[PDB]
């Protein structure tokens, strides 16, 4: 079972684009009327999620433009800013989001399409400060769409993320509380295919399995719903 890491450029900007046609085609369900309410993400407008999808594929291209230049581009101008804009597109009407979302969609697309074969191992860096390949975009991008098109709370679902996809974020994540020494002694468990995902360790154990979609769901912090605990109470994951 691969990761999205090691499949091949051209998969990795399939998944890409599938991703965002799959949140697109939420977008379209979502009506203007609708953008001002809240998203399924806690402390989101369906507005501040749009803007916030928007701005990463302008980061994303930002990082594109310096693996095919050599020429450092960060991802933001500074976190300030990052929230700064946000805010103001939060504020833009619904047709201009639909059509700002639109527009990023596309650049990105291109700056994709136009990227030499020596650029996308070009290394840059993260808002989160790691440093990666220039083809990493196409693993941030997907993670972004994917996920968030479910947040719009139209009807897209974790089950809808192709497995590749699923796996890579149930890593990542534990991944990522590992390396910050959280989540001592949780495990998630995907049952199904019996692989554990455990976070930093701990002297006792808690383990919440259940499908890979059901534990992806979880661990991105968004319901325990597709899960159960083997201490019969299914606590709170680490923040992600």
């Amino acid at each position: 079972m691969t990761t999205f890491h090691d499949l091949p450029l051209e998969e990795r900007l399939t998944l890409a684009r599938l991703g965002t046609s799959h949140y697109s085609r939420q977008l379209s369900l979502v009506d203007n009327a609708e953008f001002g309410e809240h998203s399924l993400l806690e402390g989101w407008t369906r507005s501040h999620l749009i803007a916030a999808v928007a701005y990463n594929a302008i980061a994303l291209c930002n990082l594109m433009h310096w693996a095919n230049t050599g020429e450092e581009t960060p991802m933001y101008v500074s976190p300030e800013a990052r929230n700064e804009e946000i805010a103001y597109g939060s504020t833009l009407n619904p047709d201009a989001l639909r059509n700002l979302h639109e527009h990023s969609v596309a650049r990105l697309d291109v700056a994709w399409r136009e990227t030499s074969e020596d650029a996308w191992s070009h290394e840059v860096l993260t808002a989160q400060g790691r440093t990666v390949p220039a083809s990493e975009t196409l693993w941030m991008r997907s993670r972004e769409v994917w996920i968030h098109a479910v947040d719009l709370g139209a009807v897209a679902t974790f089950g809808d993320i192709p497995e590749v996809i699923l796996r890579t974020l149930a890593a990542e994540i534990t991944q990522k509380w590992t390396s910050q020494g959280a989540g001592e002694g949780l495990v998630l468990l995907d049952e199904p295919s019996s692989t554990r995902y455990p976070a930093a360790p701990g002297q006792d154990e808690v383990v919440v399995s259940g499908s890979l979609a059901g534990i992806v769901r979880y661990a991105a912090g968004r319901g325990s719903d597709g899960v159960t605990s083997s201490t019969g109470e299914v606590p709170e994951p680490p923040r992600w």
